[PDB]
């Protein structure tokens, strides 16, 4: 039975005072025991957020590199993340892939290293507008999932996040049916390419636009296991999203 | 020109080892003629500022070019200042040559950081191929150009020359070779900005520096300090702070 998972990707937003208020609201809110909640603060505030957040909520780094220490000015390692009290890391997020040009190869190595170091991974996949209006959605997300899977030895520690990058900022927007469509096929891919145990147990979360209005219908989809929330994770709304199965 | 010694910790350390390193630095007697800056890993900017004595300033190792936004994994000058840090390192060879950062992106970062009230340590340098084809001056003057295009007040900037050609390549830089490049750079500032800016701007050496080698490098006319790699994680960093004494 797959536990509902809600992640809040704060992206590059907030300062200690505003994130402190955001944190105070989440601390006061009543988290249902059957939801797994994780917040991903900016990299300068991993330590601060873990200090202020109630232990019921976990902390995720937004990125990491693929060795434990080294000559990588501006990077951080899984060792440092864990040292700050964080237990997750988001990898392959659309912004890393498409603004900062991170390759599938690089992303795969980060996943292997992150898991070796004891961290949970929220691994992100998704196709762009040009790729979808062209019929290669499956080709693109399956190859992305394959590189991740090729670098996973224990799926208990892994959550997959589908991001419809095609429906981010481009004018388009995606339906719950379209979301469910991808999630269903990803779960089939797991079954066929890894194992049936992995297919049934692995949380596949939806990373496209989520709001307090849209979340119940999206969460009711039988292969949608929760959310990786962007903008709404900075708002009181996020509490409603946590409660999308209540 | 105030002697300037920056310690780039790169992606190294944890709270225990970095606390120990900071304890050593807090206990160290910094000379009156010397300004000291430490650049921790991004996850530890906050931790480092809290533990470090006020005599030592803190730098971020990189930042992005807007104050907030949809840039998962990045930080802004606003957040860096919010954590008590007063500098950012920009255009480090590792950002340019491992992570593919353009001069265009680097210059925009420089403009944004300065506009937001941070100091900038702006890094330049040529690779071995570029050096062997005789285009050291061209590569390095052009990188300085883009930095200069985005600097209105040089009081807040330090220029760092990185001989990337001498990193794991089979070649190394002599102090005379270092001095050669630094003197050319001070001439660029004089020629293209002002004689006042040439005379007041620290140009620091970002190639291999140790306790053994720092005195001879520091004694060079146009070397005004260091951006230290590996030696920044050890007590030996203090010898380098002491390079002019």
């Amino acid at each position: 039975s797959r536990k509902f998972f809600v992640g809040g990707n704060w992206k590059m937003n907030g300062r200690k005072q505003s994130l402190g208020e955001l944190i105070g609201t989440l601390n006061a809110a009543k988290v249902p025991a059957d939801t797994e909640v994780v917040c991903a603060p900016p990299t300068a505030y991993i330590d601060f957020a873990r200090q202020k957040l109630d232990p019921k909520i976990a902390v995720a780094a937004q990125n990491c590199y693929k060795v434990t220490n080294g000559a990588f000015t501006g990077e951080i390692s899984p060792g440092m993340i864990k040292d700050c009290g964080a237990t997750w890391v988001v990898l392959g997020h659309s912004e890393r892939r498409h603004v900062f040009g991170e390759s599938d190869e690089l992303i795969g190595q980060k996943v292997a290293h992150a898991l070796a170091e004891g961290l949970g991974v929220i691994a992100c996949i998704g196709e762009k507008l040009d790729e979808r209006e062209a019929g290669i959605t499956e080709k693109v997300v399956f190859e992305q999932t394959k590189v991740i899977a090729d670098n996973v030895k224990d799926w208990s520690k892994v959550v997959l996040a589908y991001e419809p990058v095609w429906a981010i900022g481009t004018g388009k927007t995606a339906t719950p049916q379209q979301a469910q469509e991808v999630h269903e096929k990803l779960r089939g891919w797991l079954k066929s390419n890894v194992s049936d145990a992995v297919a049934q147990s692995t949380r596949i979360i939806y990373g496209g636009s989520v709001t307090g209005a849209t979340c119940k219908e999206l969460a009711s989809q039988p292969d949608v296991d929760g959310f990786l929330v962007g903008g709404a994770s900075l708002k009181p709304e996020f509490v409603d999203i946590i409660n999308a199965k209540q």
